[PDB]
């Protein structure tokens, strides 16, 4: 399966033309997947907490074309920059997960949906431990180092020197 | 034939029905557990913390995970006790299963946590709720001093 699709997903991910196939393998095996079924699949399989609200907010990231599906070319492009990716695409990689309307900008209250529900998943469950401090302090805290002008949005730049 | 478990014989059946719409062979490997934990935190990486969890899953330890293990999990952790909620979490903590928590298996799990996120320090956040329900001081977590402390 897969015939030059492999080459061109192993231009764009840094992947070998061995581990592209393996993750294809894996893909369509093993256990998967549309927004409801990720949501599902994560309740499911991550029994600690809440993790209805993030697994929308990653699956928006994972769906580029925005098709209600997560195709191979989204999942291993994706799975990419964290593992292979540069730095700087590490960090415009969580860019745009803050980014939730995708203009450019992160908000008080864009980073704070984020930070709450990661933190309704491992930072408010009686299982795991974590934190010492509120999404809403938080933020509050990262804002105003990394806003260096104060106008109340951080843009990659703010967002990358603060990290 | 499980009415040993917080489900209804009438909820038994959907989950079944939805366990072979996942994963149809009916059972579900290491593997295929790790890679959807790549698509839960596509932000660092999940492999340590998806073994941990996998481990607690399969109770008979044979590498896979049948209805039995999957429909009992699902049962402690989203409808069970407080601490049968603790209970089943202690398992995650006990690497070695040797019924003790020490201070080197739950620095494991926090940085497992940690790996998983880290891009959106354990050594010091281990150290303040160990001492904290660590009541004799023994470098050791009962399930006990787990249960209270955490409650
Ligand atoms: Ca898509
Ligand atoms: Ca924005
Ligand atoms: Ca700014
Ligand atoms: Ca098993
Ligand atoms: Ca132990
Ligand atoms: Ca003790």
């Amino acid at each position: 399966l897969k015939p030059e699709v492999v080459e061109e997903l192993t231009r764009k991910t840094y992947f070998t033309e061995k581990e592209v196939q393996q993750w294809y393998k894996g893909f369509i095996k093993d256990c998967p997947l549309d927004a409801a079924g990720f949501q599902k699949i994560y309740k499911q399989f991550f029994p600690f907490g809440d993790p209805t609200k993030f697994a929308t907010f990653v699956f928006n990231v994972f769906d580029e074309n925005k098709d209600g599906r997560i195709e191979f070319s989204e999942f291993i492009q994706a799975l990419s920059v964290t593992s292979r990716g540069t730095l700087d695409e590490k960090l415009r990689w969580a860019f745009k997960l803050y980014d939730l309307d995708n203009d450019g900008y992160i908000t008080r209250n864009e980073m704070l949906d984020i930070v709450d529900a990661i933190y309704q998943m491992v930072g408010n469950t009686v299982e795991l431990p974590e934190e010492e401090n509120t999404p809403e302090k938080r933020v509050d805290r990262i804002f105003a180092m990394m806003d260096k002008n104060a106008d109340g949005k951080l843009t990659l730049q703010e967002f990358q020197e603060g990290s």
